């Protein structure tokens, strides 16, 4: 079966561009917009529109795979490639890829993806939107060739002869961290609510009282109102190195402190993501390395998420290897070809990690079904509601893409 | 080809099933819950999850075609089939529709469509929200079949020899009726906001006041906010009745109040839903018609939208035949079968009236899919950017839709 038509179209995302640089530097509010002027290299607003582009192959039997590339929220920020735009990208991709792709035999989706995810064109590599996109576009092409599911390609080729599970979905809230759980409550979310605890003196706490109550509240929410006695979500608090900054990054303080988070969300299970935020990656993995070994000797049952500094394939390895945490964040769209999504959920499976297969709230609906493949193939510990911030949308997007793939497995089982 | 299989799952929604007449006796709002004892049969809370079956065709040839059955947020409310749980409705789905699908022909869609749309059980009609699914699946598995678009399909069995051309989105904001004003800028909707003005007190004003205010601030906001100068939506606001409560129903007094609002969204085109809601659909049809009389023989270009008392096929013809408002809401779910879609925006079309192809928060991602290829396809005025309250997802979800659909039809165009 063969490629034998490729198309590119623009689009939109579940959320906005945001300049970051502008943002950090006092850009004011106005309604939902920012004022002032932007910082960075093609916003032409500090907040403008996500974008995407959908890529369409057209199959020689007539069929149409499709994926979206997409980038983060903070696009074009420190570290990334350049701000997302359809419209600098879609001539890239009709010059350089379409032709390579046009007359192709569809193989395996493996040999193929790891052709497109490291392709340069003049010397250098793709952005990595790009390859997200088609590699979810060959990932579809090769499900459609062989009339199985995503998923099933997947573990056939990364995960032999495992079987394909529901993954606990996790939920995020934003700033909007007590209506938004409410939402998550009623929709029977398995991992909540993230709660965007990003500044330490309105949300941690200087002393970490706040986020302390916070989980007690959270507590009490989910028993006032689940609809099922046994609903019994995980709580997933992502603190972006509030801890770190106030308690000195003083392994010590910081254990006794997550300590009675945990004594706190009794009877839920608690996983804190970016405990605290150091200068090098080398001494990132150092104290999630030791934090965890602490919370782990006095036999606090409180997972440690790794995500500050740990962005790439090697990344996810380095934190994997030296135990740096218990759990890694897997950044999607950052990854590039979605075939290192796999790579890295199987790594640190190999190695007792669980893999937090994430994403952006500024992703697409297209994106999240095909990463969600990518996640339930591989037994992800969890995977992000996607995109947007609505909840709602994310939820049953890849909820519902879930349980029609296991629906469709069931049929081969 | 035929259909070798059918599955159904549950499934989630863009939103919540509300029980309206609780909330209506008194239910508290808390967070985004509501507390209280439960009024309508079935519902077990005051909200809950909204509901969805995805209904799976698995073809021949191995291809899997794909619907989803939904219904409205105030599902059970007066008029209304029952509470749409997925439970419920499975069963049926599967011990009384699948045995009529596995080993079935794929044909053509119009009869096939039909057939199930009008099928009885025990004597009675198909739930609507069954209709809706198990239609929209069979429009998937007829255009995967021919191998090319749903839109292109309808277009052959509904609008033979029409081009199919992007339609405007229209984006609803809720009460969050400023914030959202700004997603909708910033993502260029063609036409918005909705603004949900369904109180005479609090949001028309007494003497139309408070909505009056509201069209100039959206009238400068989107001055203010635009990326370009040429960015020009069409405004659309759904008043509920309250300018005929507030005006008592005076053809002449409502007019002029009318105008006013046409005079300050200069220079921005007005639609008008639900000016009035009156006592029955005679009475209703005509104050419609006379008051659309009234404004176009004034040379007031501001247009009216038919809602209330327009339900079924039947009352679209109704409406249409008389020239009561200029556009139709067509109420996607609550028609059951979506070739009922095609047939009230075709009537509309031979009949001088524009045909608004709506939908409801608490539908799904690919009933949403489905609807706008069938709009497409038709002509239809303007498609609602659904499901969800994000307003993010929904317009992303059926731009792209749209996207994608015209660059397919363009390689056979």
């Amino acid at each position: 079966m063969k490629i034998v038509d490729v198309l590119c179209t623009p689009g939109l995302t579940g959320f906005y561009f945001d300049d970051q640089r502008a943002i950090k530097k006092g850009a004011g509010h106005d309604g939902f917009t920012y004022t002032g002027s932007t910082v960075t290299e093609g916003f032409t607003q500090v907040r403008q529109k996500g974008e995407s582009i959908s890529v369409l192959l057209v199959l020689e039997d007539g069929q149409v795979a499709h994926g979206d590339c997409a980038a983060v929220q903070y696009s074009g920020a420190g570290g990334r490639d350049p701000l997302f735009l359809a419209k600098d990208f879609i001539p890239v991709i009709e010059k350089e890829i379409a032709p390579k792709l046009i007359g192709r035999e569809i193989t395996n989706f493996k040999p193929m993806a790891e052709e497109f995810d490291k392709m340069t064109v003049n010397g250098n590599r793709l952005h990595t939107a790009i390859r997200y996109g088609i590699t979810q576009a060959i990932l579809d092409a090769v499900a459609k060739t062989r009339k199985v599911t995503m998923a099933e390609v997947i573990r056939d080729e990364y995960n032999p002869g495992a079987e394909i599970n529901a993954v606990p979905v996790f939920a995020q809230s934003g700033d909007d961290r007590y209506d938004n759980v409410d939402k998550m409550i009623i929709k029977e979310a398995d991992v909540l609510p993230h709660a965007l605890i990003n500044n330490v003196e309105e949300k941690l706490g200087l002393k970490g009282e706040k986020l302390l109550e916070y989980v007690k509240w959270l507590r009490d929410r989910i028993i006032k109102l689940r609809v099922r006695e046994d609903y019994a979500p995980i709580f997933h608090i992502d603190v972006y190195g509030t801890i770190g900054a106030a308690f000195d990054v003083d392994i010590k303080a910081m254990a006794d402190y997550i300590q009675t988070l945990a004594e706190a969300a009794k009877p839920f299970h608690l996983r804190i993501e970016g405990p605290m935020d150091v200068e090098d990656r080398q001494k990132q993995m150092e104290a999630m390395r030791d934090l965890r070994a602490e919370l782990d000797g006095r036999g606090v049952d409180a997972e440690l998420v790794a995500d500050e500094w740990c962005n790439t394939v090697e990344d996810v390895k380095f934190f994997t290897d030296n135990k740096a945490g218990h759990m890694v964040q897997i950044k999607t769209p950052d990854l590039g070809g979605v075939n290192n999504i796999a790579d890295a959920i199987m790594y640190c499976k190999a190695n007792g990690m669980g893999a937090y297969c994430g994403g952006t709230c500024n992703e697409t609906n297209r994106s999240a079904e095909v990463t969600t493949n990518i996640g339930m193939a591989c037994g992800a510990r969890q995977v992000l509601a996607k995109p947007g911030m609505g909840v709602d949308e994310g939820m049953m997007i890849v909820k519902n893409e879930m349980n029609r793939v296991l629906a469709l497995v069931g049929r081969r089982k």
